[PDB]
């Protein structure tokens, strides 16, 4: 439930999966700043980093059995090579755990390396809170009771424990523990600690396993948690499938039945337009994970409560959430599956109903919150137009936000005709969004034709399972009808 804002979660955010991913640093405020600053700053990063997280890791939980699919394609491969070389069921099982344990690395590494970063984040923020002395701790750290009357100055109520994972490969990782303790003694009613990361809690005495900064919950055990117990089903699925798979398929399978040594996987095509542009990285992420996707097909989109329009291109997580067709409205909040939905953001334009007819001394006054990355055009009732981007629109605290359009107006006292918020963006840039309220779909254009067509047809590869991809035809099937579905969007 995010927020661009369109109902939906922005800036997706799943290469995570398939690549090496770099986290995103902390913010580092002022020394000389104002209580009032220090907190919307903070206050500021906590959302900033919630929403990463949940573009990222923790609200792309139905693309995991695509991860099933990206271990089975790389192990099986790894498995041929070595069953056409002739060797021991030890030796091709090798291969094929090999395969996983480096691509298992990889995903765990990176989601771990996201918990660590928002974890190392709280502690720095703690630290500023702590060297300012304007503001309290429990603005910052508040899991439940947070009364700090006990804890020594100078001191953090947070623990960064190093807790050592073992990492498939046989290397290291170290996650970190997130403990906290208001500073009480055990005994004292007040007493709150809390200790827990992605993997387990270790305790929670009075205590919340999610943080709470100006509204906002985050650090959240029960999501960070979910990913990482889905992870752990999927790659035991993948070991257990492998296993089931080479022992059916070892002798029978003649060596050199099948012949994939020069095979570009679809994470290899993906990784490969990571360092060549040509499309947006998210959509050719879902697509080598083999999530449905509408290639063929532009759909112009409205959002019922925003207004807001937006031509692109749809992916369902799970297929079965039937056709969407033009001219219904649909809630994503019914379907089983998520819906994705890949648009040119500067194309973003819808009506703003909310605005106050007068222009008194030239001041410009609307009734909502202005979004952040669209400018609103108001046009007068003398046929004159001033276009206004979010961030000069100035909070009255009355729930109405003012702007002093006197050096942009001719009039200056005179009404507004009419308002629509438009894109601030220079120019195309694509977005991947998780579209999480209702929606209805104007119009479908099929491409290159410009036809209207009254529903959708998704396709996706053959789902890898613990018996298939036994035939050459079901291997280059994969290739072909994913280097087909990279063409279309190019």
């Amino acid at each position: 439930i995010g927020a661009a804002a369109i109902s939906a979660v922005g800036g997706i955010g799943v290469g995570w999966t398939l690549r090496e991913f770099e986290v995103v640093g902390s913010d580092d405020p002022a020394e000389g700043l104002t209580p009032d600053v220090l907190r919307n700053q903070l206050s500021d990063s906590v959302v900033k980093r919630k929403s990463n997280n949940q573009s990222t890791m923790v609200d792309n939980q139905n693309i995991l059995d695509g991860v099933e699919h990206t271990a089975y394609t790389e192990a099986k491969i790894a498995a041929i090579e070595e069953l056409n070389a002739g060797s021991s069921e030890s030796a091709v099982l090798s291969a094929a755990n090999s395969a996983i344990d480096s691509y298992e690395t990889t995903v765990r590494t990176n989601f771990y390396k996201s918990w660590n970063e928002t974890v190392r984040e709280l502690e720095a923020m703690t630290q500023t809170v702590i060297a300012h002395a304007d503001v309290g701790l429990s603005y910052i750290t508040d899991f439940g009771d947070p009364r700090f009357g006990n804890l020594a100055s100078g001191t953090s109520p947070n623990t960064l424990k190093d807790t050592t994972v073992s990492m498939p490969d046989g290397t290291n990782f170290t996650l970190l523990t997130f403990r906290h303790n208001t500073g009480w003694d055990s005994g004292n009613a007040a007493y709150s600690v809390v200790e827990y990361n992605p993997k387990e809690v270790v305790t929670s005495t009075n205590s919340n396993t999610y943080n709470t900064v100006d509204g906002t919950q985050y650090m959240k055990f029960s999501e960070w948690n979910a990913v990482e117990t889905e992870m752990d089903t999927v790659f035991q699925n993948v070991r257990n499938g492998i296993s089931t798979w080479v022992t059916n398929v070892y002798g029978d399978v003649q060596s050199g039945a099948i012949e994939i040594s020069d095979l570009v996987t679809p994470r290899e095509r993906a990784t490969m337009m990571a360092q060549e542009e040509g499309m947006s990285q998210a959509i050719a992420d879902l697509i080598a994970l083999n999530v449905p996707v509408d290639a063929e097909r532009e759909a112009t989109i409205t959002i019922q409560d925003t207004g807001a329009t937006l031509p692109g291109t749809f992916a369902l997580t799970d297929s079965s959430d039937g056709p969407l067709s033009a001219g219904q409205t649909y809630d994503p909040s019914t379907f089983s599956g998520d819906v994705y939905f890949t648009a040119d953001m500067s194309l973003v334009e819808g009506p703003w109903d909310a605005i106050n007819s007068g222009v008194d001394g030239g001041t410009i006054t609307i009734t909502s919150e202005p979004y952040e990355g669209t400018a609103i055009e108001v046009t007068t009732v003398e046929s004159e137009t001033v276009s206004v981007p979010a961030a000069d629109w100035t909070d009255n605290g009355d729930g109405t936000w003012s702007y002093d359009a006197s050096g942009d107006l001719e009039t200056t006292i005179t009404n507004v005709d009419s308002a629509r918020f438009v894109s601030t963006a220079t120019e195309t840039t694509y977005d991947t969004l998780q579209l999480k309220g209702a929606f209805t779909v104007d119009k479908l254009v099929n491409k290159q034709s410009g036809e209207e067509v009254s529903s959708t047809s998704f396709t996706s590869s053959e789902p890898q399972t613990d018996s298939n991809y036994i035939t050459q035809d079901e291997w280059d099937q994969l290739e072909q009808q994913n280097k087909e579905l990279i063409e279309k969007y190019e």
